[PDB]
């Protein structure tokens, strides 16, 4: 449909369990140097004015994070953040659909 165009996330740091080193270092931050008409993947943890995402908990499957937005009413992302170039994003919602779209995009190309 549409959604690379401006994707700007923040998570409420509800304390979590594991993610750090890697994540801040790979999420906490933009996909792409401006490759999409300035229009990335940033996201921040803690604070950013007001935040949205309720952490949920952590997947030791591939070393990933799910989280849901409360600015919705049920709406839970699983995302996976590596590093050598590599991040999956997904969509569900807990009274709704999901499971559909799942975009893979590098850390360039």
């Amino acid at each position: 449909g549409s959604m690379e165009q401006f994707e700007l996330f923040s998570i409420d740091k509800f304390k979590c369990n594991s993610e750090a080193k890697y994540y801040l270092n790979i999420i906490e931050g933009e996909w792409h140097p401006q490759d999409l008409n300035d229009s990335p993947l940033k996201f921040i943890l803690s604070t950013s004015d007001d935040s949205d995402y309720i952490c949920k908990y952590i997947n030791t499957e591939h070393k990933q994070l799910t989280l849901y937005n409360k600015n919705n009413s049920s709406i839970v992302i699983e995302i996976f953040i590596p590093n050598d170039n590599k991040i999956l994003l997904t969509i569900m919602n807990t009274e709704a659909l999901g499971t559909s779209p799942r975009m893979t995009f590098i850390k360039h190309k």
